[PDB]
């Protein structure tokens, strides 16, 4: 791909984080803590899952960023509407305002309803995410495999401002403690 020139500097929004997440001082890394991180509750925080949003809101244009997923067993990545549900149980789907892919139990899937199997020959250590607001496109790229396409959501109905979306996943196994990291431009 040739989307690198639309690179944007993403930072994480502490106020949206699940209360067990630990965000680095530079707001570029996030990981699951082993306990509640001693923050007050608020209506923005994702309650049920280890999720957090980027601070940036996008309503036009072309945007690109990259995320490091090295040594993780489970995670979700993509974009979502600013108005997505924060509290309780929900599925990641375009009907609920999410355009995402994930790793779970040694398989990669796109967050369609129902979910779509991905075909990845080279497990990615870094993911590139491209959003074209006007075109209604969200695309995912395998940076480890020379930028190869993973998945394209097209005919997207964003229906509002978009925010970068992250889920570090649970760590029931003891093998999923590693952070998500926003990679340098
Ligand atoms: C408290 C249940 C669960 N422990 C892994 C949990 C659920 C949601 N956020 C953080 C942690």
């Amino acid at each position: 791909h040739h989307h690198h020139h639309h690179m944007v500097h993403i930072t994480l929004d502490r106020n949206t984080a699940n209360s067990w997440l630990i965000i680095s001082k530079d707001r570029r890394q996030v990981r699951m803590g082993d306990t509640h991180q001693n923050v007050s509750d608020n209506k923005e925080r994702f309650s049920n899952y280890p999720m957090v949003l980027g601070a940036q809101r996008f309503s036009s244009g072309k945007m690109y960023w990259e995320v490091d997923v090295t040594q993780k067993e489970a995670w979700d990545l993509g974009v979502c509407r600013d108005s997505v549900q924060r509290k309780g149980q929900f599925s990641l789907s375009p009907e609920n305002g999410f355009w995402t892919i994930w790793l779970w139990q040694d398989s990669y899937e796109a967050g369609t309803s129902p979910q779509t199997t991905l075909h990845i020959q080279v497990p990615p250590c870094q993911i590139g995410i491209f959003v074209d607001y006007e075109a209604g496109v969200v695309s995912f790229y395998n940076i480890t495999d020379h930028g190869s396409l993973i998945y394209t959501f097209s005919e997207c109905v964003f229906a509002g401002p978009l925010r970068p979306f992250f889920n570090v996943g649970f760590n029931y196994s003891g093998g999923n403690a590693a952070p998500l990291k926003l990679c340098p431009l």
